[PDB]
């Protein structure tokens, strides 16, 4: 078992995932990055859909409620919340699908 640890593979995946959208390399992911990311994916989906996954992901991804997600934050939600839609969509989208 594990509280919030992260495996080698999983960790790496998350690292690159954050560094991907991180154009300035600050280690933070705001709502603009999440939306622009899922939106940039260019998939057969409506507007409320992408806006929902991004809105929910951010709301359930930000504990301090500042408007930015940190490495630990995202990774934590991934190791915490079970198989979710926003999670899979993130790892996939961020990975260019
Ligand atoms: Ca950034
Ligand atoms: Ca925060």
């Amino acid at each position: 078992m594990a509280r919030g640890s992260v495996s080698d593979e999983e960790m790496m995946e998350l690292r690159e995932a954050f560094a991907k959208v991180d154009t300035d390399g600050n280690g933070y992911i705001s709502f603009n990055e999440l939306n622009d990311l899922f939106k940039a994916a260019c998939l057969p989906l409506p507007g409320y859909r992408v806006r929902e996954i991004t809105e929910n992901l951010m709301a359930t991804g930000d504990l301090d409620q500042d408007g930015r997600i940190s490495f630990d934050e995202f990774i934590k939600i991934f190791h915490g919340l079970k198989s979710t839609d926003v999670a899979k969509t993130f790892r996939k989208a961020i990975n260019k699908k």
